[PDB]
Order: structure tokens, then sequence, then C-alpha cells
């Protein structure tokens, strides 16, 4: 026979709207129904400058199983509200190619500053995310303390985030990544999201 | 509680020692009835031959394997494309080559290999024969593989519903990636050194 834990995998495409948090809610919720081990939301997300955005935040934060941002596919971007999300999440990878940071107040700053510190990733960088237009490669965003994982596909992510401390608490406690007997469950965008998205 | 999705890589030249990575990878997938099991395959070649042997582990295979030319810029090379060939699917990601890396006998196999899953064998010839190279989409266009993908996801979207090239025990399949759960299968500590020695 044969058996494990589970860890989902959802991709986000495309600008940050309130109907995105739709999305989030939907993917976090099944994970969590099934003590997933963990979800990844593969983001590539790339302008203007949103505000659904800390309501996902506070959905991430509040989530009871961890949650990775891992900036993909090649190419992808994470940008305005994107960066956001990231740094408030669990864990971030970011594949080869994509960025992080703003794409090409003062309370954004006291947020995005926020958003680093209790999460351990650096928050000087973060505030030059907004005041410099800055934007990271992963490898910079590595160096810098910004990610915690740079991974070219969802099997290298669960490698190197094996064994990993979460880095902000998951209902209250620290958690280290087991990524050691896994199955990865992908789950696919629905319906009203496939069309609210072309109509965009 | 689905169906479950194998994935296995295989780099590097062939040898007699790869033979007992498909066979163990292989054995485990279809021990748990996987729909299927998929090699990504990088294969840098340079005339080798455990292959013949290897193809026959595909073909009497109980579970569909899909060779998967991957990462980009693998190569599905001299020993690999007969592997592939011979098997069920073929999809390659972007970046990735198949055909020579850069004999009236082995056009002869490489035609067999062909015919018999019904992809191109006017340009299976041509790889010996001319040393020819593919890219993807040239190699989607000329029929000699299946499915162009990004990532084993795309892969598996793509691939879904696709009938298998060649029998499985039998019986042509029709891939069903529909509720399907993906366990990654990673490479030994014999195989892990048998690389650092077969260097």
């Amino acid at each position: 026979i044969l058996a494990k834990n589970i860890v989902y995998v959802a991709q986000i495409k495309g600008q940050i709207t309130s109907y995105t948090y739709d999305q989030f809610d939907r993917y976090i919720t099944i994970a969590e129904q099934d003590n997933a081990e963990a979800i990844i939301i593969e983001l590539d997300t790339p302008g203007g400058r949103a505000d659904a955005m800390m309501n996902i935040v506070q959905r991430i934060q509040q989530s009871k199983i961890p949650v990775i941002i891992y900036v993909y596919p090649p190419g992808a971007s994470a940008a305005s509200a994107g960066t956001y999300i990231a740094l408030g999440s669990h864990l971030i990878a970011m594949a080869p190619g994509t960025s992080i940071g703003a794409c090409r107040t003062n309370y954004f700053i006291a947020y995005i500053k926020s958003l680093a510190q209790e999460s351990g990733r650096n928050a000087t960088i973060a505030e030059e995310f907004i005041t410099k237009d800055l934007s990271l490669t992963p490898e910079e965003a590595l160096k810098y303390g910004v990610i915690e994982v740079v991974a070219r596909d969802i099997n290298e992510l669960l490698k190197k985030s094996n064994g990993m401390k979460t880095k902000i608490p998951v209902n209250g406690r620290y958690v280290t990544l087991n990524f050691t007997n896994v199955e990865v469950r992908y789950l696919a965008p629905s319906f009203k999201d496939k069309l609210i998205s072309y109509i965009t």
C-alpha cells in the first residue's frame, strides 16, 4: 500500500484585486481542511499598489498551515501588493529570473518595515522597495535576507525548504517544515477565476 | 484520496548502471499502480549503450512511462533519444533538445522504435544519419514528441486525456491526470556516489 504528508500548490497570476482575496481564501482553505504540510502559492503579480492585500496578508498570517509564497515562473515578478503578500508569508522562495520589490505613504513604509521585522527579513531593504523603487533578483534577494529560498521548480523548493523554520508563527507556534514523505496536489483556478480574468 | 503520478530524474551519461535506476523507479511506480511515471531526462550522451535493455524495460512496464526531456538546457541524446522514442509519451521543456548531441542497424532500430509508436520515422533516421537535433517546437511540429511543457504541472495538464503512444500491457491507455497526487522520487545513495565515481 502507501501514505503521506500533503503539500498544495496553486498559482495566482496577474493584478491583485478585491477578487484575488477570494482565491487565496479558497486555496488556503482547502489546504487547511486537509492539514497540509504547507501550501505553495506560485505568485506572479505585476501592478497597481493595491489594498485587498493586507486583507490577504491578514489571511495568511491567520492561516492554520504555512504559506509559502513562491515567486514563479521565470519572468514572474512580485510587485506592489505582491511583495507585501510575500513579506507577510511564512516562507518566500523565488525561481531564477524573477523579481521582487517595485515594478518600473509613510504609512506604507511603516507597513513594509513592520512586515519585515516581524518575520526577521531585512527591513532596511523592505523600505527601499517603496522609497527607491528597488527591484531585487532572487540572488540579491537571498543575499540581503529578504527571501529564504531560490528554487528552479516545485521539487527543488521542497528539497531546499525541508527542515527550515517558518519565518513567522503558524497559529502561535514556529513550525519546522518537514517535506520528507510528501505528496503534492496541484489546485487549479476555478471557472469564475478563469473568466473574472481575461475580462481584465 | 487519488491517482498517483511518480516523478524521477536521470541526469548524465547512460551506462549499465542506469538501467538499475529505471528499473528501481519504474518498479516503485508499478507497485503502487501509479497513473504514470515521469522521468525527467537529461542525457548529454556521446554514444553509449545500456539503452536497448532500458527500452525493453519501458515497453514491458506495467504503467505508462512518460519521458520528459527536462530541465531547460537538458538534452536527450543518442542513448537518450532511443529511450524516449521507445516510451509511452514524450514531453519536452522549452530550451531542451532531442536527437544527436553536438549503423545500417541502429537506423533499422530507431526507424523501428518510431514506427511502432507512430512517431515520425523519417526524422528518427535523420537523427542518426544527419546528426540532426530538434527543438521542442520543431520536434512537436514534426511529430516526434507529444508535448511541450514548462514544468511538471503543465505536463500533466497537457497530457491529460492523451492516448499512450504504444500499449501498456497490451492496452493502449488514455492518461487521466484528473485527481492526481505527485510523488517525487530521489536518487539513492549508490546512485549519488556512482555519479561521483562514474565521473
